């Protein structure tokens, strides 16, 4: 009793031929990978790459976290590295009054849900996570300072987290928009307990792990097919998290007990993560954990081929709950299409699928709102908008491929199914305000077309 500890998830290890390319992996994987949320890659033996850096000149500023379970958390002093390590060293040792290393990760974790669930403790920790900056900057290898052999074996490595964004089959590589919170790597300094609540990425994307050093991390992950009942488990016993947010900054989380969603007949799957191993999440796949003790891990967001339809049908639950959108997608895909040329054809094989579901959708929500009155258009360049300047007044999804606005009131803007939300005006007094003309769309997709050889 107490804590049983979910089935472990599904542990890679893939020979230096399958290693080489991350993507072709990762789609291999797939069809395992998905049914359980997240999984563990071990690389080849010899695939080190190399850490280095100063503990006395890396500072960042840390998040105090209380560790009580249901209770609400938003998702986003000084330390450097080495006065962090110190407190947090110091702190697992004397919680458990053991050497750090002789503590089982199997008790630390028992411990952890123990004392979350627990109203009469009030442990409070500490967790560093911010963006790759000049004051704090990736584990891996960068381009500048004269590199070493070893480090440039590492430069171009696919699984260089800085290199895995712009590989040409990260569909996150083209957006010329700024999504910096999604295209750079995060780094996490962890300490014994610190956590990440249950999540899952903005807009259903990937996400990879790797655990630069240190103790282990602990992961739970639950596959994208069960997010909706995780989501309903959830929803029952804290309600507060489901409330409506005024912005991307202000998105409710929570630590809650695997079990408790295992009683609910809901799949979990747990891992520990241990130095010089990748974590990778799935579309849609809910995930949370904690750390083991003082550690080092770097993660960064991504998105393959395979992952353009779900982008579209998050973009689509976005809306249904009014939350906004990091990026658009809609935007995302024309821009793709604008350079269907040096296009990966494999990709411009499926930016053209989205594409022609994208505009037999605006034709019908076009012919929807012709009939509902709206005459006059302009044609409007969406992409130069500020993003704030651009979400609908209902649903706060971002524009991108058409809106209304009336004279009445300036500046705002409704998607195509909000037209009913922008004023009391009769329609006749609004415009249609779009990117491209039906006939400029179908030329876009040829040129994909073209490129697919198809
Ligand atoms: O390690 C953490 O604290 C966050 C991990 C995570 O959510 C990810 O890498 O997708
Ligand atoms: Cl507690
Ligand atoms: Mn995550
Ligand atoms: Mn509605
Ligand atoms: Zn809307
Ligand atoms: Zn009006």
């Amino acid at each position: 009793s107490m804590f049983l500890p979910p089935p472990e998830c599904p542990v890679f290890e893939p020979s230096w031929e399958e290693f080489a390319d991350p993507f072709a992996f990762i789609h291999k994987i797939r069809p395992i990978a998905e049914q359980t949320g997240i999984c563990k890659v071990r690389p080849p033996p010899d695939w080190q790459p190399p850490f280095a850096c100063d503990v006395d000149k890396l500072h960042f500023t840390p998040r105090i976290q209380r560790l009580n379970e249901l209770e609400a958390q938003t998702r986003v002093r000084d330390y450097t590295l080495r006065t962090f390590g110190e407190m947090a060293d110091a702190f697992k040792s004397d919680y458990f009054n053991m050497p750090v290393h002789m503590v089982p990760t199997e008790l630390v974790e028992k411990e952890f849900w123990r004392l979350v669930s627990t109203i009469e403790e009030d442990v409070t920790v500490e967790y560093g996570a911010d963006i790759a900056s000049k004051e704090f900057g990736s584990g891996f290898p960068v381009r500048d300072i004269k590199l070493s052999p070893e480090e440039e074996e590492y430069l171009d490595s696919g699984w260089n987290l800085n290199n895995m964004p712009v590989m040409e089959q990260s569909v996150l590589a083209h957006i010329t928009a700024d999504i910096c919170g999604m295209k750079l790597p995060w780094l996490y300094v962890g300490m014994c307990f610190s956590s990440f609540c249950w999540h899952i990425e903005d807009h259903w994307s990937y996400s990879i792990n790797y655990l630069h050093w240190g103790e282990p991390k602990t992961w739970y992950g639950v596959p994208g097919y069960a997010a909706e009942q995780l989501e309903n488990v959830m929803k029952k016993l804290a309600p507060e998290l489901f409330v409506s947010q005024p912005d991307l900054l202000h998105q409710l989380v929570t630590i809650m007990n695997p079990n408790t969603l295992m009683t609910h007949e809901v799949p979990v799957y747990r891992t520990n993560q241990c130095a010089g191993e990748f974590v990778i999440t799935f579309p849609r796949a809910y995930h949370s954990g904690f750390n083991q003790g003082f550690n080092f891990a770097e993660a960064v967001n991504f998105c393959t081929v395979d992952w353009l339809p779900l982008g579209r049908q998050c973009v689509e639950h976005y809306r249904l709950l009014h939350r906004y959108c990091v990026f658009s997608h809609d935007e995302m895909i024309c821009k793709m299409a604008s350079k269907a040329d040096v296009l990966d054809v494999v990709v411009a094989s499926t930016v053209q699928k989205d594409m022609a579901i994208m505009i037999e959708d605006e034709k019908a929500l076009r012919e929807t709102v012709r009939k509902l009155g709206v005459i006059d258009s302009e044609r409007m360049d969406f992409e130069l908008l500020p993003d704030d300047e651009r979400q609908c007044v209902k649903c706060k999804t971002t524009c991108f491929m058409s809106a209304i606005s009336c004279s009445c009131k300036p500046g705002l803007l409704v998607c195509l199914h909000h037209v009913k939300e922008l004023c009391s005006c009769p329609p006749y007094k609004y415009k249609l305000r779009y990117r491209y003309t039906l006939d400029d769309l179908y030329p876009m997709m040829n040129a994909l077309k073209l490129r697919a050889e198809s």
